[PDB]
């Protein structure tokens, strides 16, 4: 007879990741028993290639709908509150910033769209240069003549990979078995008559428990076949180095956004600044089979940084991310740019989540789709998908995370134009 909570053993693959270490942390804050759970990762927690390890990160624009509006706030309230989050959170607040008619336009109604879903109190609309410099002094005025501005008292950046590891280390604390590497990385489910009763990794490691979830990443489309629900893409950042004397003047600094532009925030311990461009995201097509497929088809492959170090971005990258430099941080223009790199999320059509289990499969459950904005969500993303997995997941959240293939074109998902490909913009690859 089939198990209370002590006895459900789950297996998270890629549970090195965001998604995945949150949905293994919430296994086992919510009584599963450490023992019967399973984390598989192609690396060890936090992921070497994890879009969510890396020394810093923002916790960006929320999206406007009301499903990301009730996840958002999840998430703000656990990284004020929760001891485990609490103190990775740096609550600098953030400027998002507008430049043209259009632009600003829009800006105005998605604040108004914030104040009436409420929000109201923790957000700002500053109508001028003089407005934006007295949130942010060290902005050029030259630079963003005519720049109108949401600033969000709520805003503000998140040191990930020291939040993932803390997660990494509850887990080991607490009794968590782990695979990595050749016994972490998925390569098919084991099924028993079209049910899901494990997975085998690539080393031919056999896992076997009551759920598997599928927490991969941009890796999720490459591992079982989605119907291009999702289609995976490289975004790019670079670093550069401030001295001693800038960094403390740069410190406390909100996060600083433009969609044309990019962002930027305030410098870590080490003085390193990270900048961002925006833009639609690189796909990396080639033929590859997924498991449950019939045959190889051309799909939106990750280049992974991890599997290729020397991998930097595109020279196209490079001038935009300087660009954004040159604007933000006009004085700053000639300092040297290091530790350009690409990291890689996995886009649906509509832009939410797809958290749903497997209509072939049963027992496989989804938790992917996170469209380049659920960094956000590590806290409390895997308390909904440990309730798919319990039949206890809300309806609007189902509703929103269900399966959809044929639903839209991801390749174009919500951004403003279809993705390039790496294939046509040179200079990433330094084999
Ligand atoms: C430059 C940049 C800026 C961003 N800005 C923001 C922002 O401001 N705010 C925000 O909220 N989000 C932002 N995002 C998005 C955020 O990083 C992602 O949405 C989120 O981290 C993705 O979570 P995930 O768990 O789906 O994927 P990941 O965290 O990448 O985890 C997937 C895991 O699956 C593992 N895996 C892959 N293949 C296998 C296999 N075969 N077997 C086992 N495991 C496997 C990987 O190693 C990895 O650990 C940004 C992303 C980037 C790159
Ligand atoms: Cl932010
Ligand atoms: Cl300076
Ligand atoms: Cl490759
Ligand atoms: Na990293
Ligand atoms: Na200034």
């Amino acid at each position: 007879m089939a198990p209370s909570r002590a006895n459900t053993s789950v297996i998270v693959v890629g549970g090195g990741g965001t998604i995945g270490s949150s949905t293994a942390l919430h296994l086992v804050r919510s009584g599963y028993t450490p023992s019967n759970v399973t984390v598989l990762d192609a690396y060890p927690i936090p992921s070497s290639q994890s879009a969510g390890n890396d020394l810093a990160k923002i916790m960006g624009v929320s999206l406007r709908n009301p499903v990301d509006l009730q996840l958002a706030l999840e998430a703000r309230q656990m990284w004020n509150e929760d001891e485990l989050f609490k103190k990775f959170f740096h609550n600098t607040g953030r400027l998002d910033c507008a430049h043209g008619e259009k632009d600003i336009a829009d800006l105005k109604s998605g604040y108004q769209a914030l104040v009436d879903a409420g929000l109201d109190a923790t957000n700002e609309w500053l109508d001028s240069e003089d407005e934006i410099l007295k949130r942010m002094p060290l902005l050029s005025r030259d630079q963003i003549k005519g720049w109108k501005a949401i600033f969000s008292k709520d805003g503000g950046w998140l040191a990930a990979a020291k939040a993932i590891n803390a997660v990494g280390e509850y887990l080991r604390d607490q009794g968590v078995r782990f695979g990595f590497y050749g016994a972490g990385s998925f390569k098919a489910p084991l099924l028993a008559e079209g049910v899901c009763i494990g997975v085998e990794t690539v080393d031919g490691t056999r896992y076997y428990a009551d759920k598997v979830v599928l927490a991969a990443g941009a890796w999720s489309p490459t591992l079982v076949e989605l119907h291009e629900q999702c289609v995976s893409k490289a975004w790019v950042y670079g670093h550069i180095q401030l001295t001693p004397e800038e960094a403390a003047r740069y410190k406390n600094s909100p996060v600083v956004y433009n969609g044309d532009v990019g962002f930027f925030f305030e410098p870590n311990e080490h003085g390193v600044i990270k900048v961002c461009d925006e833009f639609p995201g690189f796909t990396r097509f080639k033929m590859h089979q997924p498991f449950g497929a019939k045959a190889p088809k051309r799909i939106s492959v990750p280049r992974s940084h991890a599997k290729h170090p020397t991998d930097t971005i595109p020279d196209a990258s490079d001038v935009s991310i300087r660009r954004a430099i040159a604007t933000f941080m006009p004085q700053f223009k000639n300092k040297k740019m290091f530790n350009q790199a690409m990291c890689w999320c996995t886009d649906t059509a509509d832009a939410a989540l797809l958290i749903c289990e497997h209509p072939e499969w049963k027992n496989f459950v989804l938790a992917t789709g996170d469209s380049g904005h659920s960094f956000k969500l590590l806290p409390n993303i895997g308390k909904h998908v440990v309730e798919l997995l319990e039949g206890t997941l809300a309806d609007d959240l189902a509703h929103a995370w269900r399966w959809r293939p044929g639903s839209g074109d991801a390749l174009k998902s919500r951004r403003s134009a279809p993705a390039k490909d790496l294939a046509d913009m040179p200079g990433w690859n330094h084999d």
